[PDB]
């Protein structure tokens, strides 16, 4: 169904790429880990990598991550006595200008979602979107999170390009999910949380990287439930993004999916900027 093609590393004006992203829900550092996830990140040699859904506290680190090869300059945030829940990793061979924590809104800076690394020419910004929950228990709080964090965004972007990266936990599309229609009162494919997505790209703005290279490519996804193995049939939802400010397009050299990189029931995504 799916083979994601070949790593474009030069522009479209043709200059070599220099800086190389990649953004990965990991599901749990230990269970990652256990699943040979850092060989993969030893493989791909990212200048910096998002880590998403950690699981884990910067008190409780697996020595792994200390000794990760290439990224010594580590910033992490998780809840800060729930353990097993969200959190979130921003690792970086350069050491960034600022580092910065959350969204400004003391209600939605309690959950370890946000990390802000600003750089000479542009800002990174890796968030875990909160999930609506089953139920849509929590859509109610996430729409008003999609409202504070587009704001918040806009006004990053009023003085640097951005890039965004990491688990919207939202397929924009039916095209980035292979259920759509199973899907449309579930977390992650509901209107409201659709909506919130636009409306992002469009307030920021921002552009979708994948999508705005691969406008019609089908069966692109990077999560798979585990339940009925799913990941072997594709049967995925596309909800790890590149988000970047319309400023940077000129310097876009490929947005990938490693379909095929274990070690979490999401694969990685990975960016090519030539900055
Ligand atoms: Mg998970």
């Amino acid at each position: 169904l799916y083979e994601d093609p070949p790593d474009q590393k030069t522009s479209p004006s043709g200059k070599p790429a220099t800086l190389k992203i990649c953004s990965w829900n990991v599901d749990g550092l230990r269970a990652w880990i256990k699943k040979k996830g850092l060989d993969w990140v030893k493989e791909e040699a990212p200048d910096i990598l998002c880590l998403q859904e950690t699981k884990c506290s910067e008190n409780k680190l697996p020595a792994e991550l200390q000794e990760l090869p290439g990224l010594s300059h580590q910033y992490w945030s998780a809840p800060s006595d729930k353990e097993g829940y969200s959190g979130v990793g921003l690792l970086s061979r350069q050491c960034p200008l600022k580092v910065s924590y959350g969204i400004g809104d003391e209600e939605h800076d309690q959950e370890g979602r946000v990390i802000v690394a600003e750089f000479d020419s542009f800002v990174l910004v890796t968030a875990y979107v909160p999930n609506a929950g089953r139920g849509l228990v929590r859509l109610e709080y996430r729409q008003r999170w999609d409202e504070a964090f587009r704001k918040f965004l806009k006004g990053l972007a009023s003085r640097k390009p951005l890039v965004l990266c990491g688990d919207l936990n939202v397929a924009h599309e039916e095209i980035d999910l292979r259920n759509p229609k199973g899907n449309k009162k579930n977390a992650g494919f509901t209107p409201q949380e659709r909506q919130g997505f636009g409306e992002l790209l469009q307030a920021v703005p921002l552009a979708d990287s994948f999508r705005h290279l691969y406008p019609n490519t089908p069966y692109a996804y990077t999560f798979w439930t585990y339940m009925m193995n799913a990941r072997s049939k594709n049967v995925g939802w596309r909800l790890d993004y590149f988000l970047l400010s319309h400023s940077l397009l000129p310097a876009l050299c490929d947005s990938k999916i490693r379909s095929k990189a274990l070690g979490s029931d999401h694969c990685p995504i990975t960016l090519y900027l030539a900055l």
